[PDB]
């Protein structure tokens, strides 16, 4: 196909040259996503662990989204953003050599235990710091959920899964494509309206419900029929606010605003009294798999 070859060659120029198997050993699969698989590997000399995401060009939904997988991590070096070391083209696959995140995904934690507000705030602060930098450059993540948040062994929190990113500017102020996971999708986005970075703030709102209630709303419903409910009904509320402090409550009320214009921005939210509750990375360590019995 003229389509495949042209895209292959383009991507070739974007990525670093060569094959990482000239310095890496012990490729073992450690999980898979929608784009492709992720495996750990070892640096020959160092003996250090890294993570490698492998993505087949021929097996993509929208092939051009693969540029994000390289560019976003390269251009947004940040405390709360996964470090990318290199990107290579191996045959018909894109390989991204990035830091291995020992602590796993946030999903593992929310599905099993209940976090306290100290720990919830610490996650939100990390994500909002990451998003403020992205939104500042008109970059929307479009896939905010617990699965996109990875942890270190020492309890630091980093954002991942940039494959669905899009960029708005003064020329193109809004996106209109339908991307992201059904339950974390903003109402204006589901309605197929022109949308901006405000859709990420909503998704974060759904991720707070995840951290409090353990599920995004309507999670037990089929994906299609759940989207209709998000599109039709009022902003979802927490099950019971008896034990939720008004700090969190008032914070979540700024996230899950139906009108995008009234919804808060990452810049604004970074100053919300609630985020001052955020504990040290050490307060997150108890929540991780290894430290549970
Ligand atoms: N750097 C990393 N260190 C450790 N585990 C990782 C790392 N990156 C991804 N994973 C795990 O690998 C699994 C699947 O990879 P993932 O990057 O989620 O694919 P994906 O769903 O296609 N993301 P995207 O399509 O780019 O939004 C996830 O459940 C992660 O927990
Ligand atoms: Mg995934």
């Amino acid at each position: 196909r003229v389509s495949h070859e042209q895209f292959r060659a383009a991507l070739q120029l974007v990525v670093d040259p060569g094959d990482p198997r000239s310095y890496l050993d012990n490729f073992i699969k450690i999980g898979e996503g929608s784009t492709g698989i992720v495996c750990i590997a070892t640096v020959r000399s160092s003996g250090k662990l890294v993570a490698v995401k492998k993505m087949d060009l021929r097996k993509q939904q929208r092939r051009e989204l693969l540029f994000n997988e390289v560019v976003i991590m390269r251009d947004y070096q940040h405390e709360n953003v996964v470090e990318m070391y290199n990107s290579y083209l191996v045959g018909d696959e894109l390989w991204v050599v990035m830091e291995f995140l020992e602590g796993g995904a946030l999903t593992d934690i929310v599905t099993h235990t209940r976090m306290n507000e100290e720990q919830i705030a610490a996650v939100c602060l990390a994500v909002l710091q990451a998003l403020s930098v992205l939104h500042a450059q008109g970059v929307i993540h479009r896939d905010i959920k617990s699965d996109s948040i990875l942890l270190t062994h020492d309890g630091r929190v980093k954002l991942s899964d940039f494959g669905f990113c899009a960029q708005v500017s003064k020329e193109v102020p809004r996106r209109k494509s339908l991307v992201g996971t059904p339950y974390w999708m903003a109402p204006e986005l589901i309605s197929r309206l022109p949308y901006g970075p405000e859709v990420d703030i909503w998704s974060l709102g759904i991720m707070v419900i995840e951290m409090v209630d353990g599920e995004p709303p309507y999670f037990n419903e089929p994906p299609l029929k759940a989207m209709k409910m998000i599109r039709d009904n009022l902003p979802p509320r927490l099950k019971n606010l008896h034990k939720v402090s008004p700090s969190l409550k008032g914070f979540l009320d700024r996230l899950l605003v139906r009108d995008p214009a009234q919804r808060a921005t990452a810049a604004e939210l970074l100053k919300h009294p609630f985020l001052a509750k955020a504990g040290p990375p050490a307060s997150i360590v108890p929540l991780m798999r290894q430290n549970r019995t």
